[PDB]
């Protein structure tokens, strides 16, 4: 079943030209779509109705949309309206051309300390907006932290997001991200999936002695066994880690392959 070259919706009555392929997410396929009247570029999520044959699966997508649609923040991926034809459900989203923070990680390994400050700050500022509007992401990872042409972090993928465990699970996820950025490897990384959960439950990680004592102190608190003893989003911004060392306000595109100079 072919995805149409031109994507039109009954509501806005706008035409979207399906351009270059971008990737796939389980059952969804992403394409770079262009508004045929305004020439504005968007990331279009295309999901076939055969993937949502069961009404239960149709719930999770409508819940994700309801949460994402209400969101408006310079650090959250912009929602720009969803629609459907009989074959596919289309979600028009903000385009992030420099991929996610995952592709940067795999290419870079351990990033420099000032970079981590920039990336965490912008991510945490986005997480703050979510938590203020009573939204828990619940699945924060490097792949969800998208990057545009200005290297700005934009949080996306709200497939497990909820609106009101609570807020402190997002703090935990951010602790893993800060670890991975600074160390170069995930804190609970193992080839076996079953092992990873035992690693998480027993809280089995060890920050290598090479990491900044101030940075390791923040990571430990973010990954603390007691969820109530984890720092709040507001407390994260003001931590020594951000205030002590150099923190750039802009990063070059070179950071995708090489350390800044
Ligand atoms: C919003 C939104 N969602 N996606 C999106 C949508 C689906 Cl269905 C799949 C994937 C995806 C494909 C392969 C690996 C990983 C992923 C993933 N991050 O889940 C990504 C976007 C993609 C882009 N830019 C392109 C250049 C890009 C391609 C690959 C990775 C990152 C960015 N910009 C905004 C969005």
């Amino acid at each position: 079943k072919e995805i149409p070259d031109v994507l039109v919706d009954p509501r806005t009555m706008k035409r979207y030209m399906r351009g270059r392929f971008l990737g796939k997410g389980g059952f969804a396929k992403c394409y770079e779509i262009t508004d045929m009247d305004t020439k504005e570029v968007f990331a279009g999520k295309v999901v076939p109705k055969s993937m949502l044959l069961k009404p239960h699966q149709k719930e999770k997508m409508s819940t994700e949309i309801a949460i994402h649609k209400s969101l408006d923040n310079p650090h959250v991926v912009g929602f720009h309206g969803f629609f459907e034809d009989d074959d596919f459900v289309y979600v028009v989203l903000e385009i992030c051309r420099r991929r996610s923070l995952l592709e940067l990680h795999k290419r870079r390994k351990a990033v420099t300390e000032p970079e981590a400050r920039y990336f965490m700050r912008q991510t945490i500022q986005g997480v703050q907006y979510l938590h203020n509007n009573r939204v828990i992401h619940r699945d924060l990872k490097l792949g969800n932290l998208f990057l545009n042409d200005d290297m700005d972090v934009k949080i996306g993928d709200f497939g497990l997001a909820t609106k009101i465990h609570s807020f402190e699970v997002d703090i935990w996820s951010l602790g893993c991200i800060l670890y991975t950025l600074l160390v170069g490897k995930p804190p609970f990384e193992t080839s076996c999936l079953k092992e990873t959960y035992i690693r998480i439950k027993k809280n089995e990680y060890s920050v290598p002695r090479h990491i900044n004592p101030v940075a390791s102190a923040l990571i430990r608190r973010m990954l603390h066994a007691d969820p109530t003893l984890r720092p709040s989003v507001a407390e994260l911004l003001t931590d020594e880690f951000f205030t002590s060392g150099y923190a750039p306000m802009r990063l070059p595109t070179s950071c995708l392959t090489v350390p800044p100079r």
